[PDB]
RNA sequence: GAAAUUGGGCGCAAUAGAUAUAGUACCGCAAGGGAAAGAUGAAAAAUACCAAGCAUAAUAUAGCAAGGACUA
């Protein structure tokens, strides 16, 4: 074990960048897609 | 295909029922063809919720548009 030390373009490339992701999924989606999502969904456990 | 002979409504109710509110409007030189549509209430001397189409609310990679799903 170690011891324990001690504008929308341009901000989309950064998000890509910063969690290694693609850049589409920053881009937002329609209402159509927006009121269509289930906001309580079914919990378990 | 003979003859003798024998002896009111389990209706329609405005695309229905009349073409019919009218044989008018309209069309045709003419004979002739020929429509559509209305809905308050006791009194007008009392002025909701439902088709398609839209709007509230445009859009986000990929595709008979869904289905299996899925925390989404
Ligand atoms: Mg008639
Ligand atoms: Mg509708
Ligand atoms: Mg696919």
């Amino acid at each position: 074990t170690k011891p324990i030390p001690r504008e929308e373009g341009p901000m989309i490339e950064q998000l890509s960048k910063m969690f290694f992701t693609t850049k589409h999924r920053w881009y937002p989606h329609g209402r159509y897609h927006r009121c269509r999502k289930n906001l309580n969904p079914p919990k378990d456990r």
